[PDB]
């Protein structure tokens, strides 16, 4: 009957989650994902009200394994400029063969921008004639589960030796009113969730711990190497 | 004749270039140099539209050579505070002895600010008496190539025991129209553009390697030990 | 040569890699802390001087 | 009845590869175990058509944990000669306590031959006097499962300080046939196999270890130091 109050209650408890997260209240989330040819997995994650974004250079996304290097500097030297480099080596194992960048549902697609700059953090060949970012929403898959879209997804390979990235991405919280979160009234709230702004950085052994630790414990979106979608459907779900 | 339609295109192809990075869609950049007395030289770069800059602590300006210090943070704790330290030595080499700061044709110079902090990252003294920053544009020497403004330099020395500093410094990229890029209609893509900017960092063995391996190859614009220009100009040029 | 012989050493530049060995000859058989070791090999390529006779090749 | 076709198709997959193994297209196969104080065992395995040997120096039968030295180069001195060496101790723990050789079901063990050397590789104590083998066949157990001879055993201990050997073993593949796969017609593919052999090498912790992840995953034969056969029989069954 409609007096399973348990029922509704529940349906009523997951539906609540879904339109806070959306909400201007809520939370807008980026994730990026660097892939290395031993099959670990580096995962920046922030996490902000508004609008959020990360930004790495180069050297920052290369493996790092923590508690087990001057090689690796030179592979650098060698990265920025062609013959730079006194490296023992051809290619690094530490670079990054594929990127992966996750948004939280509460994105707004169209807000996307990638700056997916060259070795030394330059956008498009030379800064004088860079755009400083791309508008790459169009390319964002729809990670669903149950109907429910619970994320959006870009994946790009780079497999050729002169794949060697910086990156920044940014994205804004879906706004479908007319009230401008940046607006005189509310624009020091927005310099403040700059500063409130939560960042999360780890590399995982495998995709499966991943997985099994990062992704499903804490209720993310993920689209695995299969093209396996991840997450949880909460809009009137129980 | 006016049909070598080769060269028009190529004096418009230039063009364009000094054109497009002074547009509101355009970079502004702004380079650190910490210069070391073994030679050596920090580079910090940032790339953003609309706004740019750069903060670092004491401790990061000082050298570190990559994989090749309990001494150097005593040194640390010896200049936070006079004999607060325990180190084994009067003065660290890893101390920049320089520091250039350059940006790019395309920042407003009348908008330099600069943070020349203290040790302990207090800008003038006390807290309580510090105005933030300096507007110190006046003092930007204009980097020139075959009479093009390629650039505006800031070189200050620090030959004394006393120099100890943290820094900051931020440029805001030109804008000779009446429309403000951080006016309600496009103030969050600002907010975007903190997110999208891209750093780079690193330190060149010398000026030399420098100046071949990092300056020349991506058409930044530098001026050396020597006051010797380095840049490319663009504007009507082939 | 063995699968260990085939796999990359690096001259004067591995407890990890034995584990590597022992988990590929059993599933789950090693205590490796890697899912792919990059000291395997990504191909082979097999040459024979022109005065081989080819349909006496065996592998 | 007789239309149990999955049934026949059962026995007959297992009796064809009994049969295979036995053919002259088949392989032989030989294995040496090397048994040491700590409880671990050194497997090395050799699988060729037609005849098939391993050969060990004394050096490389003793104990090596890879990845956990000067003086057991000592020990291997004052071994080759007495008193010929500046060890620290008594009794080297990386010496062999004990060694069983297995050949698999497929050799014939009238052509079994051992050559047990001493620590340099002398048969019978001086060269001038040495048969370079022993045919030792007769000594060989049948490792038995459910009936059927799965291998062939020879085991025996070094449980004596002046027990200090070098190792190698050859059996042939049984052939029944009056067809001589060393004659003129086929020689070349013998000398062929001597190529193709394939090795393979391995310390397990624990006789444990080994029975499960070396002998059982395989289906290779084993005796344990309980006297408890392993193996999986395969003719006529099911």
């Amino acid at each position: 009957s409609n007096r399973d109050f348990a029922g509704r209650e529940q349906r009523l408890f997951n539906s609540e989650q879904y339109n806070y997260n959306n909400s201007l209240n809520g939370e807008v989330s980026v994730w990026v994902y660097a892939y290395y040819s031993d099959g670990s997995v580096l995962v920046i994650n922030k996490n902000s009200q508004y609008k959020v974004g990360i930004s790495e250079t180069f050297k920052a996304l290369k493996e790092y394994r923590c508690g087990q290097s001057y090689d690796e500097c030179e592979v650098n030297q060698s990265i920025y400029y062609p013959n730079g480099g006194d490296a023992r080596k051809f290619h690094s194992n530490a670079k990054p063969r594929a990127i992966q960048i996750i948004f939280s549902p509460s994105v707004n697609v169209r807000t996307i921008k990638m700056a997916k700059g060259n070795a030394v953090s330059v956008p498009d060949e030379y800064l004088q004639r860079s755009h400083p970012w791309e508008a790459t929403g169009i390319k964002y898959r729809k990670i669903k589960r149950d109907g429910e879209i619970v994320g959006y997804s870009h994946y790009f390979e780079l497999p050729h030796e002169y794949n060697s990235i910086s990156l920044a991405v940014s994205g804004v919280h879906k706004n479908p009113s007319s009230y401008n979160v940046g607006c005189c009234h509310n624009v020091m709230d927005v310099f403040q969730s700059c500063d409130l702004a939560l960042r999360f950085c780890n590399r995982y052994w495998a995709e499966l711990e991943l997985v099994n630790h990062y992704i499903s414990p804490n209720a993310y979106p993920y689209l695995d190497i299969n093209n396996h979608s991840y997450g949880v459907a909460l809009s009137n779900r129980q």
